[PDB]
């Protein structure tokens, strides 16, 4: 398994940051204060490919937490998880794990590949948890810029 080591901003530019053991925050920060901010470690797994459309896995760099979709209350949701530090990252991670990461502009989204259009999604707030959104456009937030900080 390939990995880089990235950050990801909204198209608000505000940054991520984890806000318990479980959960992303997305807020603006600017400064000495960007220290807070997560850094992922992106794995290219194995899944279906285009020259767009790229599976991915999002991890915490350094840490066996993985970010996964799942049902919970009956409707996809977004979740923080725990793994054996030792059978992580793989190439073949669990279809709960996996991202479609698509470009459009200078723009990404991640669609999850169990959830077929559900986004990893930012809300216009401050300060509000990452989550999965249903919906492209209206209001909540669904796309990012990468900065790699050492792939």
């Amino acid at each position: 398994v390939r990995s880089l080591n990235c950050t990801l901003r909204d198209s608000q530019q505000k940054s991520l940051v984890m806000s318990g053991p479980y959960e992303l925050k997305a807020l603006h920060l600017q400064g000495q204060d960007m220290e807070q901010q997560v850094v992922f470690s992106m794995s290219f797994v194995q899944g279906e490919e285009s020259n767009d459309k790229i599976p991915v896995a999002l991890g915490l760099k350094e840490k066996n937490l993985y970010l996964s979709c799942v049902l919970k209350d009956d409707k996809p949701t977004l979740q923080l998880e725990s793994v054996d530090p030792k059978n992580y990252p793989k190439k073949k991670m669990e279809k709960r794990f996996v991202f479609n990461k698509i470009e459009i502009n200078n723009k990404l989204e991640f669609e999850s590949a169990q959830f077929p259009n559900w986004y990893i999604s930012t809300s216009q707030a401050e300060n509000m948890p990452v989550f999965l959104g249903g919906t492209k456009g209206g209001q909540d937030i669904t796309d990012f810029t990468m900065q790699f900080v050492s792939s």
